[PDB]
């Protein structure tokens, strides 16, 4: 498989960063709220809390961030692959039907959480930015909730399956197996 | 271990986002090359390659990157922990005299590459935007060089041991067991 609008066949450079994590951005509301996969996302400052994420004009996600002004980063495991695959793949609010997602209300946004996600974080727009071909949308995070479990120890608890993508589709979990630095 | 300047203490909220993948950015030339370890790194954009990544204005780096206009993200593996930890913690070019590296020419910029590295992109400023306590330095990816063996199949070699971050000095690589979601 190779990127859409890969004129040169070749390895696309982007996955000299990968394997990278995937997520899910959650957008909209109510019948309007959305779903997708987002593996281009990054923590920008530590305080205040704030993130990014790179979406493209193309995705409905991108739409629904523009209309709203929110956004919610959804952590997934890699038990609920199959729901991250169809957010990835299709198109729009109607993929919610496929999928095994709890809505819930957010503790801040109007954008809903994900009950079966790892974490959630909500975000309010403060910045979007439009390098080449996505707009890199910048979050302050307003509110978040987590699984106890899956970071138990107030760091990720690896037992619970974080995702990470490695290509097209496939996808990979982490070594339980921890080297210390110090 | 807490992030410096945690007020209250608890777990900070960037790490709902982890693990993340390590990555080491080189910046500066001849006595002032300098590498710093870094998390908070994505790619921006498709095509063109596009790249960010968030740098506190107190790192060495910060000053070289904004002198330089250019910097390259080299991609480190488990095996260089001791270097990555090292370029994590001890400040300014003085450090490379304690690491394991051999820099090398770079393809297009003038900051080094690093021989050791997985991958080496090579990357001039294209924006600088303050978040919060870090600043958002976005590159566009001008060259880049890779081990063969490392992206073999046009995707990552699982094998090559690619460094994700935990918590503070603990560290991890991904399985080996690949899940298809197609
Ligand atoms: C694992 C994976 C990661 C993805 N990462 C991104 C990303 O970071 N940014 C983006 O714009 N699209 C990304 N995509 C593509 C969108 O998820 C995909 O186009 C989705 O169908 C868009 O849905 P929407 O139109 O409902 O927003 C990714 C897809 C997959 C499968
Ligand atoms: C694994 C790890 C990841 C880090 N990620 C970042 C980062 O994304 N951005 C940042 O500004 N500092 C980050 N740091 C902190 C810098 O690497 C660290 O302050 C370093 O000593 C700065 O060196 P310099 O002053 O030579 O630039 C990280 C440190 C470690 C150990
Ligand atoms: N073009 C994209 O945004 C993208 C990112 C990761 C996987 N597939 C597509
Ligand atoms: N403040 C930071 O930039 C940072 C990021 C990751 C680990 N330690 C510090």
């Amino acid at each position: 498989h190779h990127h859409e609008n890969l004129y040169f066949q070749g390895m696309e450079g982007y996955r000299l960063l990968y394997p990278m994590r995937t997520y899910l951005i959650v957008s909209g509301h109510g019948e309007e709220t959305n779903v997708m996969a987002a593996d281009w996302v990054t923590v920008v400052s530590f305080d205040p809390f704030i993130v990014g994420v790179a979406v493209a004009p193309k995705r409905t996600t991108h739409k629904l961030i523009k209309k709203y002004g929110e956004f919610v980063i959804s952590v997934p495991s890699l038990d609920v692959l199959r729901d991250v695959w169809i957010a990835g793949t299709k198109k729009g609010p109607s993929k919610l039907k496929e999928m095994s997602v709890t809505l819930i209300p957010s503790k801040k946004v109007k954008v809903p959480s994900i009950e079966e996600a790892l974490a959630n974080i909500e975000c309010r727009v403060i910045d979007a930015r439009s390098y080449g071909d996505h707009t890199f949308f910048v979050g302050e995070v307003v509110g978040y909730t987590y699984k106890d479990y899956a970071f138990e120890k107030g760091k990720p608890n690896l037992k619970a399956k974080f995702l990470a993508h490695v290509s097209w589709s496939e996808f990979v979990t982490f070594s339980e197996k921890v080297h210390k630095a110090e």
